[PDB]
C-alpha cells in the first residue's frame, strides 16, 4: 500500500518494480507496477510481491 | 559489472534500475546508457527467491 521499490514476480521473473498509487481506468483499479523492461502493469494480481518496500541505502 | 539490480543515483533520484551489457533500465523513464551521469549506490541485490 506505499509507494515505493518492491520485489515481485510477474510471468516467472523476480525483478525489482516500482509502485506508485496510480489510477487506471479501463474497471479502475489503483496501484500501478513500474517495470525495468516492459509496459506497466496494474496492480490486480498478475504479478505477486515477494518483499518490499526496500530501504533505499541514502 | 555484473548484469542485475542495483541501487543508483540520477538526477537526484535514488532508485533501483536493472542493469545489462552497459545500459541502465530504470522503472520510469527511457533508458540510459552507463556514462557516468548515474552512480551506483549498492548492488547488485540478491533476490529474495
Amino acid at each position: 500500500m506505499k509507494e515505493g521499490f518492491y520485489w515481485i514476480q510477474h510471468n516467472g521473473r523476480v525483478q525489482v518494480a516500482y509502485y506508485t498509487h496510480g489510477v487506471t481506468e479501463d474497471q479502475t483499479i489503483i496501484g500501478v507496477w513500474h517495470l525495468t523492461q516492459g509496459d506497466d502493469i496494474c496492480h490486480n494480481g498478475e504479478a505477486e510481491i515477494l518483499a518490499g518496500p526496500l530501504e533505499p541505502p541514502i
